[PDB]
């Protein structure tokens, strides 16, 4: 789906934005910096989860170049490093998805904890 | 919830990314470009909708300068003109979530049609 490789890049780039800051409002409200709103908690949950699907997907063959990307190399030369970083971030996901369905606070707070040491190991093998 | 300014503008910077790829692989199918795959046809309409409530929630005051915006200041200067644009697309992308909802592609077609013409009347008024 991506007609040039920098398209791939703006996409994967762009995506994470997003699931950064709805991520972000489920975690302020997880640390108590928000008041819980359930509802509110759990449609942030949901986009997160839609979202979460998508950048993974553009990290395929000749997409490590340029346009600001901070992929480092690791991410084509360790392929099997950066799958087994994004089946723990899916697993992950998946538990805060059933935890927005709850409601139930410490469910998600503790599907926050997971998904954002989800976030942080992949950055850390894989990130700029 | 931004927290300074350059937050909104790449928060609706990428949403208007994912938006554009999305849509353009439903795109690519209604102007006989690729074949059609209603399935798949919905599923990327059922995002280009889901996403298309996100970016137009990131005009707020003071976002109107730096982070690369290439948001014109008619955006705040005629904010009725601008919700007007936001209106038009928000209706269009109503009768392109019909048109995934029905599988048909003549009504994908139209859908599309209408769709695209949004973007480029809110550009042509409201985007460097
Ligand atoms: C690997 C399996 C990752 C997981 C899980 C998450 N992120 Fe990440 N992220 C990853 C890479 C390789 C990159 C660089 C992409 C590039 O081409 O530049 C990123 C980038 C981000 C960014 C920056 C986007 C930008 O500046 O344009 C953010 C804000 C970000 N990632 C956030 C983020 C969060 C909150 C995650 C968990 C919920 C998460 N990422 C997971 C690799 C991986
Ligand atoms: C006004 C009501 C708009 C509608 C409807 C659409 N877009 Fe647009 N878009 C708009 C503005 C003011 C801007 C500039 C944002 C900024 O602060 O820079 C944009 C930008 C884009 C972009 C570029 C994003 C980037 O990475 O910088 C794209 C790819 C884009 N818009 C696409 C797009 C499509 C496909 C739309 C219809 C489906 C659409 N936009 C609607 C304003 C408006």
């Amino acid at each position: 789906q991506f007609q040039k490789p920098g398209d791939a890049i703006e996409y994967r780039q762009s995506a994470f934005t997003l699931i950064a800051n709805h991520f972000g409002r489920v975690a302020a409200m997880a640390q108590g910096k928000a008041p819980f709103d359930a509802k509110v908690a759990a449609e942030n949950i949901a986009l997160v989860s839609t979202l979460s699907k998508l950048p993974l997907t553009a990290f395929g063959p000749g997409t490590d170049k340029g346009h600001g990307t901070e992929a480092k190399p690791a991410v084509w030369s360790d392929a099997a490093g950066f799958k087994a970083a994004a089946d723990k971030f899916a697993a992950a996901v998946d538990k805060l998805d059933a935890a927005g369905k709850t409601g139930d606070f410490a469910q998600i707070k503790a599907a926050v904890g997971e998904t954002g040491g989800a976030c942080k190991g992949c950055h850390d093998k894989f990130k700029e």
